[PDB]
């Protein structure tokens, strides 16, 4: 069914904040890309896969948010008599453009944590495979569920509110599985890390867990606040979650990657 | 004739999944490009042609999928009375935008496997020429056939269903020829590879064969399911096939290229 | 509410100057990006974070000004009978696209000054955190206020002029706080700088303060000149402020970064 | 006058092939650019100008074909009652967008052959000047002529068919002059080349001559086949000519540049 | 007032040449950018600022000409009954998009000549400041004047022809001042140049002066030929001037920069 945004009108500032958020996010991820590209070689070659993944995630997210920015602009138009942005006739907005890009982001972000924990070879591949299965199944079960949000929001003539619950709860199980995989990686880092590196790996885990926990809440917003203020809050928290979970996590992880690099004698990592 | 997509209406989610898939694929290939560009020099110079080809394939595929994303958006519009995305008046969608880019992708993907098998010089050129002839003829005979899919789908007022069969079967013969060329290359690698390298080359062949086999099935979909659910399934399997055959194959091949590099003493390949 | 630009008609040259300014600015920041990207490695690794931030700021600002350029073009159309550019029906212009990108620019520009002052590690992080809090709160309180500018401009049927004052004055307090943080950094540079470096750091502070002071004036323009000549002047001073505060500041800071680099023996910085 | 394409209607596949060709070509040249950019340093510095020119030509051609792709899309629209793509009211297509970019391509492609032949300094400049004069005059006399193709095609109400002949024949004279300049360069290579290098230079000349000879035929198509099948054939042969004359020529020339590099002791050229 | 182009109708070829010119120019500057970016490190670090400026100028000019290309396309549409491209209702074309980008180009092009003359440090800064003041005042006084060209062209209902004269003559004075600054730089090169380098610096000055002299003539065209043939000639001479003054000047200057580099022992400059 169409996202709940399609069933609301917006005050100038409601619509305006959302297009600002989509545009900001695109810029953050494009800037993030320039940054990670310019800083990748400072990491020792045994950790540089993580640096490289950050650049990959930035490209994905930049395009994710650019598409949303475009479609938001296309889907609503000003109506002076109503003094509102209102849906246009032949376009419908979808928040599901973000979900499909997560098939890149989620497994990649979890993999770069496993890379900095020191797993290599089959042990890296094994974890990457488990994380990609768990991550893909979490994202595809939530994508199905978010197709039922006019129904859960009680918009008249839409049924299948229970599908929203069922698919979200299944998605939550695969989320717990991913977190257990990552928790086992950071609790068992490889390559005899320092206690400072150990602490920082544990911090990266909880940062991931906290920022990733926002997404399930954004998913449930149609159920709490199916209103234009709800829609604004939802996109606000997606913006915080996106920037945190991808760019800020990339910087924090890069800092741990550099410490490990430097503790293992990489000179570029030590002179910086 | 126009593709079978032009003769159907879509439910919100049907159209929405397809635009998500096209957008996702574009992002994957653009991210793939950043990645291959950032990782090419880690391969020894005798294998770096393969690394370079991966970047070339990513550019091609990114543009292939971007065009489809654009045309999909342009070709259908929401109709609230029908609650469907429906064709617009002056635009018609074509799946044939993908075929023409395959003239780059297919021969390039098969060439980079021959490069990692160790063929150089005329033996590389000879194989590249055979593969490019076989690949170009496979793609152009299938492009002709896919112009007859309203006819094979039984859409009234379209004739030449037999052309779809004839041209697809000819295309299948050139496909078998390409596979025989590649099978002979991976069975006879050059440069005295390890048994591990030998196995991994053989795996790359079967990965290619499996992923490339999906395309003939996507071609035949108008015959099995000329419906909007069929159209969704078709674009789903194209997405799996594209990402597998190009990006995932590029990563697997890069890993064999690095092993060979390292077994031949390239230090960047050994320190990574 | 919509920005004051939406409530005015423009003479050819009024509208034309503004689209020229938006386009110029985009070009400056894109050129700035090529430049900072091509010059970053000339800085010693202990100062290269500053070089990198400049590139990040250029990307942000390029997109900031590109969005404005687009929306300006979209929001008004020529009307030969009136001989004016006049608002279009379904689009409304917003100056608030610039505010959201400042959440990147402002803290980043203040951070790169602290980097060149020599703060590292927690002392860098501590300052970055204070600056990001102070900067985010300054920008978000001013974003709220600029949603009330038809009201402060006295456009009939818009209320809440007092909100414009309240939110602007709160924003000014966080501005003073940022300046105090930076003033303490430049007065206490680290790493035993030369007196030439000391002076140049102090100059960078006052350059920042002067150029950043323009923004509060652009904010208050609806109150002084809610007219199309006022709108032109406002965008003129934003252009001066943007180019100064971001690109010219980046060059001046790079010059101090190079002096410090060279005084610490970095050869690339000495041979240049 | 408008190009002959404007005076025809297209069957789905006629229009569809042409938009596929324009899009393919854009992708080829963008991929070509990534490739030449990633491979330029493998050439010895005395031949790297040729490598660099290839990248320049790829940018030119990518934009040449992108513009055509855009204008083709804009100029015709589907008409279900006619079952044809037909001209739109306010747009007219032009094949002359390709001509103007040739002012870059033609002299640059001929110059990079002279660079690999070994001419340097004034002897390079002298040849570059003659080639640029001969090339500019060939392209501008053919551009004038192609403005008379509805007239030569016999579209009623268009006169000046003789202008098409006159300007094409003048253009052919400057073409012969260019070929004589290049033939004198490849017959008198500099720097004591191998007999293998000598042969390969001669091959590059004939490859250039053959591929460049296609263009005069595409020019004369309005005279032979002023029909929609003629228009398809013309764009097909332009595609072959463009890819051959620019990308394939770039690869072949790069291979000669590398041989010369390696025969002169450049290690990157020898290890590859 | 709107530029004189807005008051004319065009024959197919008149409009078609201008869109070809705008598109060509964009491609030249984008190719120029790839080229200067790929060749900058061949210059000794004491001259590399000039190399870097060339890349900056290419970005500026590419965007300058792209905007014009866009607006030209948007501002006029085909009218089959008139057989002309004619103005559209809600868009008006402006040649003033080029002026604002000159605020980047002009001072940057003059600065890179002063860099290759050997001025460094404050002597460079002093000249850069004088050139930027003189250049900004020349461009802004000419921008004002070009807002009066329907008046000087005698289009009925437009007054202020004298403003066109006054502002153009003031602009010419600042032009003479810039040329005197540069003439003093090339006559007093620094760093004990060769007599060959001295001659080549003098040549670069006269090349600059000749190519820059075209712009005042393009400015005065509305006064000589306020017709569609005049508009074509004007854009033709702008194209020659742009390509000469920016790209060709960049290549000639790079050649002097390399000679100086090599005469001072930079090995990359000597091996090339
Ligand atoms: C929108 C894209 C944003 C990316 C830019 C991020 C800037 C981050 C500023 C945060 C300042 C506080 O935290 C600071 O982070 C930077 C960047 O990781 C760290 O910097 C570290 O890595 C960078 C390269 O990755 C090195 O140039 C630097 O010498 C090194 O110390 C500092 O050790 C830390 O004190
Ligand atoms: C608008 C977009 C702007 C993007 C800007 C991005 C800037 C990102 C800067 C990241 C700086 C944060 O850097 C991170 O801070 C946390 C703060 O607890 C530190 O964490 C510190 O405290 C935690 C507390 O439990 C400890 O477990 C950890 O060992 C310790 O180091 C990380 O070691 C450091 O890497
Ligand atoms: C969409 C863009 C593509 C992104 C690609 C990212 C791939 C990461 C997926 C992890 C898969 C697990 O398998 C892992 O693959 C990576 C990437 O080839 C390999 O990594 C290998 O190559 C990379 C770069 O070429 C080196 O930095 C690394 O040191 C080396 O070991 C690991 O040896 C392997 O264990
Ligand atoms: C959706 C966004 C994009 C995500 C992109 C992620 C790319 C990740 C790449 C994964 C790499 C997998 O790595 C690949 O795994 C297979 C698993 O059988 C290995 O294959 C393994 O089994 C086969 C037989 O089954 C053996 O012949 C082979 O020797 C052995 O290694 C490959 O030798 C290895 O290179
Ligand atoms: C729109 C993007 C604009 C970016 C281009 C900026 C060009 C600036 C020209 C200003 C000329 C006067 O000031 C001049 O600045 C340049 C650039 O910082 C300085 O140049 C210094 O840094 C650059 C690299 O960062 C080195 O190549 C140079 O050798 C070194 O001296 C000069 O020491 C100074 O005299
Ligand atoms: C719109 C296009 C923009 C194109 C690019 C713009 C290029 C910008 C070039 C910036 C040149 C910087 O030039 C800057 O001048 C100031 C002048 O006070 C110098 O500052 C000088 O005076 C101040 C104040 O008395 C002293 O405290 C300082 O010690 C001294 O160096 C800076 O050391 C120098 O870096
Ligand atoms: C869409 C643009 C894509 C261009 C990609 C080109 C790939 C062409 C491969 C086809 C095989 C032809 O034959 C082969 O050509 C390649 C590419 O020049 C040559 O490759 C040679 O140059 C490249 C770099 O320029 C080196 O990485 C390689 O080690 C070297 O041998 C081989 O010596 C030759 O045997
Ligand atoms: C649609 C995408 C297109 C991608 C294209 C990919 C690039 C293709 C690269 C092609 C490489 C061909 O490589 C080229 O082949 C010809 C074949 O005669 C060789 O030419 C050979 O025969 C000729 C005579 O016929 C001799 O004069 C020459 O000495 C000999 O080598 C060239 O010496 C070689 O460099
Ligand atoms: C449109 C984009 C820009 C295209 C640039 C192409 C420029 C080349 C055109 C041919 C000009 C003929 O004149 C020739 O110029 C080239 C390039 O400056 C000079 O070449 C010089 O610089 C280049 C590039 O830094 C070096 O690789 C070369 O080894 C060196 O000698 C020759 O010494 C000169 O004889
Ligand atoms: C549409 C695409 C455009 C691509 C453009 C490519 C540009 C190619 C570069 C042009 C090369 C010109 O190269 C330039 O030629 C002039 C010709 O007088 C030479 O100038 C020569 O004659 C003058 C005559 O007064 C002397 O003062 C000078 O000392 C001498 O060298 C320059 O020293 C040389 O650097
Ligand atoms: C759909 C994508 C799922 C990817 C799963 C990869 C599984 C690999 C298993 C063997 C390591
Ligand atoms: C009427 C609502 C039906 C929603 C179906 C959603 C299916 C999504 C499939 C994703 C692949
Ligand atoms: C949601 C944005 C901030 C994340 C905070 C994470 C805190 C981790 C604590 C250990
Ligand atoms: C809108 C963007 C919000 C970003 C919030 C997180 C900022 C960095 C937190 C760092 C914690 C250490
Ligand atoms: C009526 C259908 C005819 C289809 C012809 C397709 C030809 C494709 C050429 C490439
Ligand atoms: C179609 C996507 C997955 C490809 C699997 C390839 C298996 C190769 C087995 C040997
Ligand atoms: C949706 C895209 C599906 C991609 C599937 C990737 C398969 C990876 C298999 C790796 C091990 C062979
Ligand atoms: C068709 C598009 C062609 C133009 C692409 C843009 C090329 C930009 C290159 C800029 C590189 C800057 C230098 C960065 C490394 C130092
Ligand atoms: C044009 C916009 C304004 C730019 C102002 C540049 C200020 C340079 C000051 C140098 C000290
Ligand atoms: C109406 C006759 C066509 C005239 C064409 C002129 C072309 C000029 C090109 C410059
Ligand atoms: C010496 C023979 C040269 C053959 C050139 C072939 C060109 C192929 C594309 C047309
Ligand atoms: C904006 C115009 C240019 C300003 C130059 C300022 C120079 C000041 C003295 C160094
Ligand atoms: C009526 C014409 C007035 C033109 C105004 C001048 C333009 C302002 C430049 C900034
Ligand atoms: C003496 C030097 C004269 C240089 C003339 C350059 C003209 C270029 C085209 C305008």
């Amino acid at each position: 069914m169409p996202s709940i945004e399609n069933f609301l009108a917006y005050d100038f500032w409601q619509y305006d904040v959302i297009r600002h958020l989509f545009a900001f996010s695109t810029a953050v991820f494009l800037a993030g890309l320039v940054y990670f590209a310019m800083t990748a070689r400072t990491t020792a070659p045994n950790y540089r896969l993580s640096a490289n993944i950050s650049a990959v995630v930035m490209v994905s997210a930049a395009l994710e948010l650019g598409q949303l920015w475009l479609l938001w602009n296309e889907s609503f138009q000003w109506a002076e008599l109503q003094g509102s942005f209102v849906p246009v006739a032949g376009e419908r907005f979808s928040n599901g453009y973000r979900y499909m890009n997560w098939l890149i982001d989620v497994p990649m972000l979890a993999t770069q944590l496993v890379v900095v924990c020191g797993f290599v070879g089959t042990e890296l591949r094994n974890r990457w495979a488990k994380l990609t299965i768990a991550g893909v199944l979490m994202i595809l079960t939530g994508y199905v569920g978010q197709y039922f949000e006019p129904a859960v929001a009680g918009v008249p003539g839409y049924e299948g509110a229970e599908q929203f619950w069922i698919w979200g709860i299944i998605s939550t199980a695969f989320f717990v599985w991913m977190l257990l995989i990552l928790a086992n990686a950071v609790r068992n880092p490889q390559g005899a890390p320092s206690d400072e590196v150990r602490s920082r790996l544990k911090f990266c885990f909880w940062f991931l867990l906290a920022t990733w926990s926002i997404y399930p809440f954004a998913y449930a917003m149609p159920l709490f606040a199916p209103t234009a203020d709800g829609v604004v809050v939802r996109q606000v928290i997606y913006t915080v979650a996106d920037v945190s979970s991808k760019l800020v996590f990339g910087v924090i992880l890069s800092q741990v990657a550099l410490r490990r690099s430097a503790e293992e004698g990489f000179e570029p990592a030590r002179v910086a």
